[PDB]
């Protein structure tokens, strides 16, 4: 099966898709943004070095490159997770994370959604910085996340209505008694899912 | 006029579809699964016995079966209430119990949601049980309900945006005065929408 | 840049509209509704004398002023913000206030979605009645099914959807629509 993992960004989908990948060996786990900064290096070396060089392109190209990472992942035959997000906060507003062509190509079985209390997301985001992985400190209120949170199911609920695919929601807004449980619960939520 | 009538299993809403079914002249009041589940015999005499059975067909074929089976609930007679769901809770999530042809074929001017008291469904729900009329044995929490209820009004929004059609919300979250107040309720709201 | 700017009726939304259209030169504020009202009496004239009538019209003809409309204002150059509804109550249920063509053919970057607390929306109602009243829950379930409707809009269309929130307490009057005015010129103005 083929499911596209989404959640708000800095929560630790991340870590769930890293720990998915060393428990399971039947299935694959990418990251589309990578998948997309590869793809793009290829083709624009001159302006494509780092990830966050994908900004950069003009539109023509980089929705050819959407396309295109599309395709080199529907490539894959065994049991599949396509990190991404459902949509992305701009100063317009949300703006969907996937483009239809994205769906068509891959034909997801389903989208799995991790929600997170809001509160959590503040605090993941600030260890990763005191551990090295962003530079500034981020300010998003749990108003915000949850807002962000909200957007993200309505927009999966959509792309399903449109395309006939499943919604599920794991539900990891409960307090950790230990560190790890919400990734370990997720994981464990996925694997029994892929192997139901 | 022609109207899909939806809401969370076991609640209320199959008492209130036999109701309008001996209450309103001129008017079909017809069950989808229950269309596809003859269909399927129709169709596949081998492996489909039991109204369970339809789990065992190929998704393509299952699709086709929907087709045939709105294309004959659209023939039935000009004003029907099409009994159904927005979407039904799987191990892979929610999943939409329409098909893009099920709307095209049957052209609905409206989804009607029937929504419920959490606390009330799952008293219900024992109740039926116990009777001998509701087997569904995963017991289901407040929280449980209340998201699917939830999803189920984002699933008609969309379908609404996409289709251009009413989107009826029947609240029969209040406290019941009397039993079968919420079914009455809903039968004589829905008459009066039909009669206006 | 393009915007459909929604809310809920009767709770300053064309107070907003107003006060943007004050404030900014550069820019077009035009009221769907008010365009369809002006092309239905163009086309109907003896039929259609207040907006209302247009409900007795078939669903094509109302459609194709619809249609005409957007086209009106799909020839409006430079900012522009089309005043409208995401959804409307009816005795059958919430309808949608856009078609599919009114969309295409604007081509807007994105929905705007103002957002209030119900019970400020109902003093704001009476205010306007004095010269049946919603309770707090109609108006809330109002508000989420148009926040349902704009993202369902946003994933068809690929647009923005911005969600300006005025649901914390005025600490004096007028501050809502100052908020959401000054909210929308800096959109308009970013780079
Ligand atoms: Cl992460
Ligand atoms: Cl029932
Ligand atoms: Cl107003």
């Amino acid at each position: 099966m083929r499911f596209i993992l989404t959640g708000v960004p800095g929560a630790g989908k991340t870590t769930v898709c890293n720990k998915l990948a060393e428990k399971m060996s039947n299935l694959s786990v990418v990251n589309y943004g990578d998948v997309i900064f590869e793809e793009a290096k290829k083709l624009y070396p001159s302006i494509i070095q780092v990830r966050e060089d994908t900004r950069k392109l003009p539109r023509a190209d980089y929705r050819n490159i959407q396309i295109e990472a599309a395709k080199k992942i529907s490539l894959i035959t065994d049991n599949l997770i396509v990190d991404t997000h459902m949509s992305l906060k701009t100063p317009y507003g949300f703006y969907p994370g996937l483009i239809p062509e994205t769906i068509n190509i891959i034909q997801p079985d389903g989208i799995i959604l991790l929600e997170f209390n809001p509160r959590d997301v503040i605090a993941r985001r600030e260890k990763d910085r005191l551990a090295g992985k962003r530079v500034t400190r981020d300010m998003e209120s749990e108003t915000d996340i949850l807002l962000h949170q909200q957007v993200n199911r309505m927009f999966a609920v959509s792309y399903s209505a449109i395309n006939q695919c499943y919604v599920k929601i794991i539900d990891l807004t409960w307090p950790q008694e230990y560190e790890f449980q919400h990734t370990e619960y997720a994981v464990n939520k996925i694997i029994e899912m892929l192997n139901f």
